[PDB]
């Protein structure tokens, strides 16, 4: 999950969570 927004991990891309604009790292 996006610990930012939670959402699923099946939604980054690019390098961000295409949700929120997390950076990667942000993803547990
Ligand atoms: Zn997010």
């Amino acid at each position: 999950y996006c610990s930012d927004c939670g959402a699923d991990a099946s939604q980054v891309r690019g390098g961000y969570c295409t949700n929120c604009g997390a950076s990667a790292d942000r993803i547990r």
